[PDB]
């Protein structure tokens, strides 16, 4: 360690600050209710308590939890003392759970009580923890035990700002699901990369030291997009929901004057369509709407509340945030059907990204708002590869840029436009779902001949998966059948819970190529 | 060069900015105007210039010219080559000024014609230089030839992030000027660094993407602070002044409408004073005040104009900027006298700083508002030594920190006032004089027995240097050949021009300790 | 290269065996019948037709066949050109086998056409295979066909011995199957080491030059024992049953001449009990047998048929032969009951294997014939970890030893008798089924409180699986309605066709210890 040699690490992030109140306030819904000089204790006391439970640097800490404070401890505390922090998507199957438990071998696990079910399911597959500290929103927590045995005192370490810090799992592509990767250096950059792009902000669309910060994206979704780095940094107040109810929600934007929130389409579709929201006052929020495209429609009910709501753009293997939506003053002075349209945008790019369309042979396309390809980015905090990947990790990083897997086109202005995916997959409420293991799955039925699932976009969801299924030379079997026995495979906790909303269409033939592949782009317009 | 191996480099400020507007101007006082587009377009051609003449990565090119759209193409298209930009301090006298350059190693010099009297003092003993490109603010510029002599594509290398970008010297040490570098990652975080601080402000002392920006901080005083480089990296549009007259400064503020500038609080009392400012409306005009301590009068002054007046804190040791003031929305809504008090403060350290209050022994002390100490720092634009220099470079990076040579108080809330500096320096008007320089150089009379210099503070200069003379046993010179008998070195190039202000009070008597040495702490009581 | 640094490579084991006949025959079952010639001519061809097909060193060919010639070729010719050989376990479930074909990432699938079935269950979720050779038994084979275009003459490569050239996953350990690598060096030692071992037998138990070799071991159980690479470098006729039927194999013994084989207790049970085989001629036949414990019953039967049948044992992970039973001759005039309890032994160590009995401490313990302990070797032919594995490779090479999981006696002439397991595992027919998976499953049963599941020994399976369980406060299920839900989860390609024959035993409770734990220990006496 070299003094001069200044190391861009996570706890920079939290003890220099662009602004610390002592008696500024992180919220836990209505369980708890601290000062920011009591997190900072609760960070200490978190490593000391890691430490005695043998937590060594370069080792793995699993999460498994709500948004809380005991999260926003874990993302500092964890990291901080040189461990791994792996972020558990729940909302996966406990088989995909259980593979990136084993995948990411995980040495502690602190899970909630809530999500003990599905620790049952897989627990006896599980090999690499020896340590399951259970999270409990009462006095009874193993997380809060832990700590009350501990100093609020602790030396953080100086390492290398290329020590991994957090991974944590997609599923966003074939296969098995992919580990993604990111240092103290990248989760540092992406902090002040986009502070430095939101903060700037002439007037709408800004994350500013004086806003109240309630997630409403999950805390293993990307590092809540990064948002908590940046709420912490700017020292504001941070109110954490726990798990998302609507009502409850609502209570606490109206209760604790939340100013800047984010999440994915479908929770904004929620949180608008409650009963209890007609009657809210929406004048001060503003939400970023990311992981989905967001609706025009759905963009121009929040602005008639008088919310500030635009879009954002990312991905699990980079560092998020991409491209947010920025307006200049000339668009602020826009109507709001005219406003809502570049509100949804994809977005322009966000500092120190270089985001460009190419085609299939890496070449870069011209920045019309009409030619499109695939987005391919470089940027200080995209993930390298994938964990224990080679093959794929190629593919992610062919030509020298990582690919999104996104087709769009970028007008003159710079304002990106998704208009479809190049990867065979669905996204439903936030959740992926592989369309050729849905395939699979139905094509396990007796009486299944061919089985082609696409993804049919959704006011509420974003999108459902169709399942179009050509029948056998003699077969005779309802749609609903097939949907009963896709929910089996969900039962065992094999197939993911968000295939509940798949529709089967018995269809006489499924539209091919001259090769004999299945033409998704022609059958998506015939159905 | 590993395509996922990111680097922070100058280049990416300019291409991955927060925000580019290719109509955006880029105005030079009233000789020149064009678009960022074009900027974009002279930063290519003053690349292919620089190749053509030769200029390879690790070459140093040195600046000699005014605030000016040139200056902000050097601060580009040099480093981004991986070439070194020296930037000359043209206001040191003509020795110390030939010292840096053949210290630095020049290969090629971009001297404005204005500065060319500067040049034939020190013309025979510089051996370095090879190419001097004049500038001129007419159609007659070399630098303006050579760049349309050459086509606006050029491909901008990679290369280490820690390559040096940037050189020059300081003279706020004893003996020669020190070399201060920094590399290309260094510059980066600088700009994030303080956008991330700045930008992020509630309401008050905000740099954001709809402000106009002017400096009225030389370009050669540690990279205009920083803030041409965030400017761009904003997109704003960007005024530059050229040589610094009051009257064609308020008129760049009317004409063009600045909203955001910089300056020490010579410029600052220049500006208010003047005639033409009466009538003028300071209503969106920011200003930070550093470089020396801000006034509590003039701040109150500038507040009641309206301007949005807060300081700052840096060196040229530390990627200048380490603190700046920040109101939070209480201050804000006191009276003036009491918010001239909170914007005068030395201020709040920024983003990823570390500043801390230590004793001669490197403990550090408590942050309360009166224990006073060293400032030594950490942060990731710090220079790690000074260039070809070992024992001052050691003494710089002492205990693990570097030491800033400033005494100061931290209070409970975080803001720094300085109270006195550890180093035997005068600061006046933004240029370093050296007191035990001035002591030898008057020690040089042959009716002067003993001298002792002192800085006075100056309600205009900031400090003024105070002569304290003890004739001889049986001599008779009156003060004011002491003030000719010094300014004749002046003349000569040898001291600095600041010494113009220096006050000779012949005492009787030195104050002096038990060890025999000066007590200058005892003596600015008396005096 | 350097030519008197000799390598350890395969293609050593075939151009420079300890015999080699070019008339002497591979015969394929009744499909195929060539010479020794023929066979280095395919060998060549296949690497030809490896390297059109674009793979390099260090790439994976997984093959999916049975015990044919095509498999004898793909043990030479795939590590001969340096790349890896993945054998695909085709007895595990399909999302088994789809995980060590992604954990493996093969490049290259040679799949039988039986074995296609299988693969559409999975082709979805496969991301790293870019062609499949399928292979039939007639003309229309595509290995045939790719074989054909190409000639016989190949330059192999010169590499390090210690190149990896042979990849496949035991399901013997909790979690996902572990990937277990042996490289070149390994291989050829493991061929010599066995050689030497039992080719030096006086006249028992031999494989010599004379002998006519047909495996009964799958050449995907780790490298068919290694005994095609020992038949290859004597020389002798190889005997390929193809798909194992027991009139087939009977008829290939008699027909072919068969004196030497092996396979596990399961095997030699259907040999002997198959009506057809009590006319046969067994007096020349030779059969080591491994895997699972051979039973002095089955060994008894084998004796009076005039069967030279003996013990062997051996792991996945340990290259596989460790001990092999060699009988003195004292011990050879033994009257047969005697004779077949020597015979059913563990064996000795073979040549270059320390095999120690150790405590839980790694404390080695007296070589009585009581006193118990686990298994732990060193052989220049082991593992040096789990493929892409850290906890469980340090946990197998705990104390400087390979761990083999199972708990031994060894007498005082060496003589190694296993007790029982370490490892909660149960193998059946010799395949692995792990206890705790299976009382997951069998937990997700709404009417089910408590499952504990052992291995109960079997006269013809070796172990079966018996659950024990404890019904809830309420509850009434039938022990025949849980092997049906167990059922469904082996029709998805979740569970083990082997738990097929598992058996639920209801219990009103289940013993304990008294740290909560299940013990099974004890619930094996009661059960
Ligand atoms: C200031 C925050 C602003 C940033 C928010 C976005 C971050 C979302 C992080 C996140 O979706 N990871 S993912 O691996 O679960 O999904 C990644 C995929 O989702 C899609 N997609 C994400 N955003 C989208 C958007 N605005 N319009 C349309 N499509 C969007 C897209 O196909 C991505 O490739
Ligand atoms: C957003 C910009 C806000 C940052 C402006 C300050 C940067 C000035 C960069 C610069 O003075 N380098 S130097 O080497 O020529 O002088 C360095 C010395 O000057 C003194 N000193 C600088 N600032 C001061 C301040 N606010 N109050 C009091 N004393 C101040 C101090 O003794 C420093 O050690
Ligand atoms: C000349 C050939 C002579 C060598 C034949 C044995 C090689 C078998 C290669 C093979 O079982 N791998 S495994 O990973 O599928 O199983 C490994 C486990 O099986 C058990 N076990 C293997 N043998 C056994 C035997 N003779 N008596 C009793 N128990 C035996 C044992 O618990 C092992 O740990
Ligand atoms: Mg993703
Ligand atoms: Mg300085
Ligand atoms: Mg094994």
């Amino acid at each position: 360690n070299d003094p001069s040699n200044y190391q861009l690490l996570i706890k920079n992030l939290l003890f220099s600050p662009v602004a610390f109140n002592p008696e500024q306030e992180i919220v836990y819904a209505n369980h708890r209710r601290h000062s920011y000089k009591t997190f900072h204790d609760r960070v200490r006391q978190f490593a000391n308590a890691l430490t005695k439970m043998g937590v060594k640097k370069g080792d793995t800490v699993a999460v498994m939890d709500y948004d809380s404070h005991r999260y926003l401890e874990c993302y500092f505390a964890i990291p901080m003392i040189g461990a791994k922090l792996h972020m558990i998507n729940v909302r996966l199957s406990p088989e995909q759970i259980l593979y990136t438990i084993d995948h990411a071998e995980d040495d502690i696990i602190l899970i909630h009580e809530e999500f003990l079910p599905i620790l049952d399911q897989i627990k006896g597959r599980i090999d690499t923890v020896t340590r399951y500290v259970v999270l409990r929103d009462d006095e009874e927590c193993e997380y809060e035990r832990l700590l009350e045995q501990e100093s609020t005192e602790y030396n953080f370490p100086d390492f290398d700002e290329n020590t991994v810090a957090t991974t944590f799992y997609t599923t966003g592509t074939t296969g098995f699901p992919k580990g993604v990767f990111f240092t103290h250096r990248q989760l540092v950059l992406h902090t002040m990369g986009i502070l430095s792009t939101i903060g700037t902000n002439a007037s709408q669309g800004r994350l500013h030291q004086g806003d109240i910060y309630m997630p409403i994206t999950p805390m293993f979704h990307v590092h809540a997009w990064g948002l908590p780095y940046m709420a912490t940094m700017l020292g504001v107040k941070q109110v954490y929901p726990g798990k998302y109810v609507p009502d409850v929600l609502l209570n606490l934007i109206e209760q604790e004057k939340v100013t800047f929130s984010h999440c994915v389409p479908t929770i904004l579709h929620l949180l608008l369509s409650s009963p209890k929201s007609k009657a809210m006052d929406f004048s001060g929020w503003k939400v970023v709407i990311g992981g989905a495209a967001l609706p025009k429609a759905l963009c121009k009910s929040a602005l008639e509340r008088d919310i500030d709501v635009f879009a954002g753009y990312g991905m699990s293997e980079t560092g998020p945030i991409l491209s947010i939506v920025q307006l200049t003053p000339e668009q602020l002075e826009l109507d709001v059907d005219q406003q809502a349209e570049y509100r949804s945008k994809t977005g322009k790019k966000v500092a120190l990204v270089e985001a460009y369309i190419v085609d299939e042979d890496m070449n870069k396309l011209p920045h019309d708002g009409e030619t499109a390809g695939e987005i391919v980015v470089r940027a200080p905090w995209l993930t390298p590869n994938y964990y224990k990947d080679n093959k794929n990790s190629k593919a992610l990083w062919r030509g020298g840029y990582l690919h999104t897997g996104d087709v769009a086109h970028i007008d003159d202005e710079g304002f990106i436009k998704i208009t479809d995916r190049v990867k065979d997959m669905i996204k439903i409420s936030g959740e992926w779902v592989s369309s050729l293991e849905l395939e699979d799955i139905l094509h396990q039925h007796q009486s299944v001949s061919e089985v082609a699932v696409i993804g049919m976009p959704h006011n509420k969801w974003g999108e459902v998966p169709l399942a179009l299924v050509t029948l056998k030379e003699d077969a005779q079997v309802t749609e609903k059948e097939l949907l009963g026995f896709a929910k089996d495979f969900i039962n065992k906790g094999i197939l993911a819970r968000e295939a509940l909303l798949l529709k089967v269409k018995i269809v006489d033939e499924i539209a091919k190529t001259s090769v004999g592949k299945v033409d998704k782009k022609e059958l998506r317009k015939l159905h």
